[PDB]
Parts: C-alpha cells; sequence; structure tokens
C-alpha cells in the first residue's frame, strides 16, 4: 500500500515555502535558510511502523508512525501537534493538529516522482522530490 513512497528522496523543487513558514510564523531568518536548503526524506517501513527522516544542513526530523493511529510530534520549526498519517486515494496523507489549528502534508507519486503538497491558512506549497538510487 506505502511502498512506492518507500527509499531516499531529495528535493528538487519548491513553490511557496516561503507562504507556508510565514502562514505557520516561522521567524524570517530561519525563512532565509529553509529556502536554501534542499533536504533528503527517508521512508521506511519494518512491519506496520513506518519511519520518515528529513535530514538537512539546517534542521534534521524523524518520526515513527502507524498509518492511521494518532502520534505526538514535534515539527522542525517546533510546534507540538497531534499527528495521523493515512493512506487516502493513494497519497499519503499527513494531518497536524495543535492550538485548534491544523495543517497537511500530502504526498502523491506522479511520473516517479514525489510531490509534497503543504497547506496552512490558504498558504498552498509545493515540494518535488527524485529518488535517490
Ligand atoms: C520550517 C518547518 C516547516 C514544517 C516542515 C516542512 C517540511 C518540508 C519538507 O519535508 O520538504
Amino acid at each position: 500500500m506505502v511502498d512506492a513512497f518507500l527509499g531516499t528522496w531529495k528535493l528538487v523543487d519548491s513553490k511557496n515555502f516561503d507562504d507556508y513558514m510565514k502562514s505557520l510564523g516561522v521567524g524570517f531568518a530561519t525563512r532565509q535558510v529553509a529556502s536554501m536548503t534542499k533536504p533528503t526524506t527517508i521512508i521506511e517501513k519494518n512491519g506496520d511502523i513506518l519511519t520518515l527522516k528529513t535530514h538537512s544542513t539546517f534542521k534534521n526530523t524523524e518520526i515513527s508512525f502507524k498509518l492511521g493511529v494518532e502520534f505526538d510530534e514535534t515539527t522542525a520549526d517546533d510546534r507540538k501537534v497531534k499527528s495521523i498519517v493515512t493512506l487516502d486515494g493513494g497519497k499519503l496523507v499527513h494531518l497536524q493538529k495543535w492550538d485548534g489549528q491544523e495543517t497537511t502534508l500530502v504526498r502523491e507519486l506522479i511520473d516517479g516522482k514525489l510531490i509534497l503538497t503543504l497547506t496552512h491558512g490558504t498558504a498552498v506549497c509545493t515540494r518535488t522530490y527524485e529518488k535517490e538510487a
């Protein structure tokens, strides 16, 4: 179900990430640095447990979760959120909730590239990742 998402992915295109970060209240200096990083995202499974690593020269994160089971998460920008990840229409949908706010992180495979769509408020960011061999 999740298996074509698995592997190591590198950022190769980003649209509106500053808008997304600014909507979340990320400070200008953090948004500068983040606008020039190209993270590596690593998605692995072990049975029902998925681990998603995001690595860069600026911030690293790692989460582990079971699909469809809520988990606590502390995001790269230090939000303490309630999260759930599920498959919906073949897309991996990550919903974060905190302080009555939500944001979605939706991953879809198109022509072998992983497209991550980030939505918070009205801001919609699209980031494209290509698979590492
Ligand atoms: C400044 C941090 C905003 C939340 C995480 C952004 C994740 C983006 C990515 O995985 O490409």
